[PDB]
Order: C-alpha cells, then sequence, then structure tokens
C-alpha cells in the first residue's frame, strides 16, 4: 500500500507550490540535478488552463533533507514513492503528469502503483536506459564513458558540473542557460547528486515500458547528446498506448530552451486526451 501523510506533511517535505486554477490539475516533475524552478518558462501558459502543482524531490532544491536517505533514494523507485505519496496525501485524482527526462521514468513507475489517480503522462526528452545493448538498443553511452562520469564526480565535482551541464542543456545554447544548470548541479548536496546520478544514468527500465498502461506523450529532441531519436522511437514502440512527437531543437531540456515549441502541444494533449 501507499503511505498517506498529512497534506501538511508532504507540502513542506517536497517544497510543494500550487498555482493557476481550475478543475484540471497537472503535476510537474523536474529532472536530475534540478528543481521546480526549471518549470518557470512553462508555468505562465500552464496556469491559464490548469491548477499547476510543482515540487522538489526529497534531496533536491529546497525539499527537506531530513527526509533524504541513501537507501530509499538509491533507485528511481524511491523517487516514484515521492510522487505516489504526494498524490495520495493531497488525495488528487485525474492528474496529468509532466515529467522532464528521468521524471518520465519515475512518473511511469508511480503510474504502476497509483495509476488510478493519473490520467496521462507527458515525457520531455525521456530515456529508459543510457547504456548500450546492441544491436537492438543503443542508449548512446558506453559503460566506460559512464564510469568516467560518475568517477569525475569523486575526483573533481566542479569539473563534473562543467562537463555535464552543456551535455544536458546542449552546447549550442546560452551561457545563462548552461550556467543555470551547472549552478544547480553545484548547489545540490553531493550525496544526493551522486546517488541520483547513479539511479539516473546507471539504471535500465526498458522492461517497465510494457507495464505503463497510462497514455503517454513523448517529446523527442531532434539533436540530443543524451537521447537519440531512436531512443524516443524505442520508447513509443514499447509503451502500449503512446505517441511521440519529434521536436526541431537541440539539447535535453526542451521545457527550458523551447517551451514555446512543446507547450501548446502538451496542453492540447492534456485537454483532449
Ligand atoms: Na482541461
Amino acid at each position: 500500500d501507499v503511505i498517506c501523510y498529512e497534506k501538511e506533511d508532504v507540502v513542506k517535505r517536497n517544497n510543494i507550490n500550487i498555482t493557476g486554477g481550475g478543475e484540471k490539475t497537472v503535476l510537474l516533475a523536474h529532472g536530475f540535478g534540478c528543481d521546480q524552478n526549471m518549470w518557470r518558462f512553462m508555468l505562465p501558459e500552464l496556469e491559464k488552463q490548469f491548477t499547476v502543482i510543482v515540487f522538489d524531490y526529497v534531496g533536491s532544491g529546497q525539499s527537506d533533507l531530513e527526509s533524504f536517505s541513501t537507501k530509499r533514494y538509491s533507485s528511481l523507485e524511491g523517487y516514484a514513492k515521492d510522487v505516489e505519496e504526494i498524490l495520495v496525501a493531497l488525495d488528487l485524482v485525474n492528474v496529468s503528469i509532466i515529467g522532464h527526462s528521468v521524471s518520465s521514468i519515475i512518473a511511469g513507475i508511480a503510474s504502476t502503483h497509483v495509476g488510478d489517480r493519473i490520467s496521462d503522462i507527458t515525457m520531455i526528452c525521456p530515456s529508459p536506459c543510457f547504456m548500450n545493448f546492441p544491436p537492438d538498443y543503443v542508449g548512446g553511452f558506453e559503460r566506460d564513458d559512464l564510469e568516467e562520469l560518475i568517477n569525475l564526480m569523486d575526483k573533481n565535482y566542479i569539473g563534473w558540473a562543467n562537463y555535464l551541464a552543456p551535455l544536458v542543456m546542449g552546447a549550442s545554447h546560452s551561457s545563462e542557460l548552461i550556467g543555470e544548470l551547472s549552478g544547480s548541479f553545484c548547489t545540490t548536496d553531493p550525496i544526493v547528486a551522486k546517488t541520483f546520478a547513479k539511479a539516473t544514468f546507471f539504471s535500465d527500465y526498458r522492461s517497465l515500458l510494457e507495464d505503463i498502461s497510462t497514455p503517454a506523450l513523448i517529446f523527442q529532441s531532434a539533436k540530443d547528446s543524451l537521447a537519440s531519436p531512436e531512443v524516443g522511437q524505442y520508447m513509443a514502440e514499447n509503451i502500449p498506448n503512446s505517441q511521440l512527437e519529434l521536436i526541431q531543437a537541440e539539447g535535453h531540456c526542451l521545457h527550458m530552451t523551447d517551451a514555446g515549441l512543446i507547450t501548446p502541444l502538451l496542453i492540447h494533449f492534456i485537454q483532449n486526451n
């Protein structure tokens, strides 16, 4: 069963903030090394149509670190527990979840436990798995390169941030943007960041996909170091009821760089599913 905390309890624990208005509610879930502030480019349009709920994963942003554990948050199932607990505790129903990157998988795990409160998922630049299993799956990242990334976190954290920020944001983008991500990386507790990075880039959730029965809208970045169009394509083929749209853009953060491209589309999806 899913624990039900006092509404009062999850709010402070997850730094929950509610804006907009109306009966239809959307829940926005951030990606690795970020927080709810990365949604600020989409919020205004979303708030014209929905009640918008944002939050910080325990350990992330301004969430309560007192709730963080390396045990629970060792894998994405502990993150999914965050979502399941917020939905149960606020007793929300008919929620559309919009997830960035890893939150695409987290939302999907949560939908296997509390599917009854979730109407659909929107997945922005998702990946089920970053490693390669050729020929039939190429996550795009060799084990040797991933080993080197996680290890760089131990040797030189500032170096790690400077390397990964442009990778995720897309090197063609502004210093303001890339720099915002490296700053977020830097201000995130190093143990949270290290265990979240392993749970994100070292996991394999391809077998999950066929068990996601919730309608899923996938946005695939046309040029994405972290996830090629074949990754998005693979996902749509395996999530039973899914729909992929390819977006002409660069980087792994379309909700930040190209909110104008994806927002009207996901709004239409959530309104008419
Ligand atoms: Na609506």
